[PDB]
């Protein structure tokens, strides 16, 4: 019997709540692009100025070890991978309570990329928990406190402070 | 007076729990790279075979309106932007309880990229809630049920079913 | 026993109050850049539009006598120096009480450079008192008055009147 | 109606005394150079060996927004600016009470540079208070103590400890 | 399960105390060179004449078996290794009580190199215990006496007595 | 009279315990090579596969000031020095509980080099204290806490975190 380990058992994390607002695609979204490797989905609820779209794509990874330093002797026979991308694009607007003529539009976009080796032992739950570990790096954990606590670092990183405060 | 709207007020969502494992950087992580715009951080807790790193980087965005279908209205403060990347790299290991000889290492990686315009009305909370909307696209929601229900997408997407099954 | 003199004992100065607002770095500032000779520190308290940073750098001076006219016979054996720079960068905003849409941002910057020979006899107090003499040149002293008084010349200098009014 | 803010209202500071020695230019200083944008002034009181000068210069700034991360909003009055420099040059002397033969001269110099945008709402007092904030960075402050306490940085910085010890 | 043995189980030792003076880097040191493979650190508290420095470097070992007597049939699958160097450089001064003009500076340098194979079973504790055994060779052990005793050997080796007394 | 100072009087350290396992050469070792400059010693108690060796060597240093920043006016009259090397070579074995046929041998090597000027004032105790300071750099010191504490740094450095946490 073969067993896969993520080797995160010895890491120190703090749970924190991150409540997702999941779309209702049937109500809100229509399909803009259905190419075999790339789908694009548009938000029908928006006015013409405001563009709200999502993009879901996969690419095949020739050599999953290509940029890693894992010794040849420990590489899987199957070296193929899959690369997933999930992009969301939003259009925000700025206006004034006092002046109905003041306004402009700001474009926001953000995406997630996930590079998964093609191996039978990797499961959907393993990958979601990987995503949870990933998104957890937008915070800093504090086990010093008696109830374990977390603090936000997204603004700090955006401002150029990329090293955590814990170091 | 001045108000920024994300124009999500007419989108239909469903909440779901996504509990993050935030790192205790003080225990686990040390700095491999401290250059001004790119920081690399390594996990002290892994053994020598396993490589566990995180990378935090920013890039300055020249014109946030350039690739977009949005373009800049006359009273916009700036075209400038900032692009943030957060990457996690893990080394998973497959072994066998039958054969001590049999084993290999799988490389996992994933990252998030966020493209924030330079407008002071964008707040740290606005950005985190944007990230929550983003990660929501790894799921599908149902308004219909009395407790709202959410199903998962990550498998179906990685398998090539890139259109939501709700559509 | 060796003695250093600054030779300012024969100069005529007027004390005047110049009350410094010193930062509380722990509360307000995070580190943007930690290069060995150049550190950059950002003000976490500001909104995204407003940039508030400080830069602290040192350069080594090959020949401290390189541009001076001190005779060779009176030069120290050790000709190395240190050059320190302290820059502050602020972003000011202009708005209107009456019109909540009227606004723009102005960039301010200013720095101090201190070129100190590497000599054991120069002390931290000597250098601070040098800085006090330096900043005192933004004023003009008046010993003619019975209580000695000072007047401001920063605007006059900015407007092109670089000679003091006393001459 | 029109108001300029320096956006320091949410920064945390601590006051400290910094008593300036302002020159009595009429007694001590005479003009060596009177060219329109650069004035050099020499200290009459020094003996022939010791050289004590001050230099006052302005340069016109083409685009004050050019090197900055700030850029110009549509209703800004001008891009123009002015850059002021104030330099002091002193000649310190080391002698020995044992040997009449032993002596040398150390050259000290330091200067301040101020980069003021061309907006009429910037006032002479705004600029002086900016200079006070600037010089404050030669210190570290503590909100904690009941009389606020400030420690010094100049030594630690010149020695290469460019990060504040509070951070 | 897999087990590593250092095979020191049956070898005979005598413990002796060797109390390390560990640096407080935050108070005493600054970074001179920040390279990915080689970091250099310097003591900013020393006076100018006395340069106290340290160097921390890693080279990567291609074949850890290259200069060993281990036949291939007994080697691990992975030949990778890393090589660590820790160098310290001090400057001692000799002077006189009776004569202020008499003195000179002596340079001391020393370094440690450690050549660790990349095997997950090698632990940080294993490596430190190896270092303790290494430094034990600067001594000679006697377990025949009622209290186990050790005599120092550094000066003897420096003076050409390289073979232990026991042998 | 003449006095040597290591100038470590004002530097800040934290003591930590490092108990050396000193060899009993008479029981465990034999001499492999007896040269005037290089002695090699081997563990005769190890089984045949496991080679445990040590090497003790001295080179003579022509100019101890060759790669130093000490100007000639500050050098001793004698430039002679000696250079000591102490190398240890071990062979660790990895095997399995479940499988008698599974195993390999890992080579460990490490050495120390010490570069001592020939000055009568350098004592054996001075040199051992220097070695203790050297090995202290494998740790990081914290004297702020109520008991002075130290954390290990060997694995962190091996894994590319070469700059101390404190810096
Ligand atoms: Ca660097
Ligand atoms: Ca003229």
């Amino acid at each position: 019997s073969k067993i896969l380990s993520t080797n995160n058992s010895n890491s120190n994390f703090v749970d924190t709540s991150f409540t997702l607002k999941v779309p209702v695609y049937s109500k809100d979204y229509r399909v803009t692009q259905d190419e075999p490797d790339e789908v694009v989905v548009a938000n029908r609820q928006q006015p013409f100025g405001v563009k709200n779209t999502a993009r879901y794509g996969i690419r095949q990874i020739a050599d999953v070890y290509r940029n890693t330093t894992i010794d040849r002797a420990y590489q899987s026979p199957s070296k193929k991978g899959t690369s997933l991308v999930v992009q969301v694009t939003e259009t925000w607007t700025v206006a004034s309570t006092d002046d109905e003529t003041y306004g402009y539009s700001l474009p926001f976009s953000a995406h997630v990329i996930v590079n998964v080796p093609q191996d039978a032992l990797i499961t959907e739950e393993i990958l979601y928990d990987a995503l949870k570990r990933l998104m957890g790096h937008f915070y800093e954990g504090n086990d010093t406190t008696s109830p374990t606590t977390t603090s936000v670092r997204l603004k700090d990183m955006l401002q150029g402070a990329l090293v955590p405060q814990s170091l």
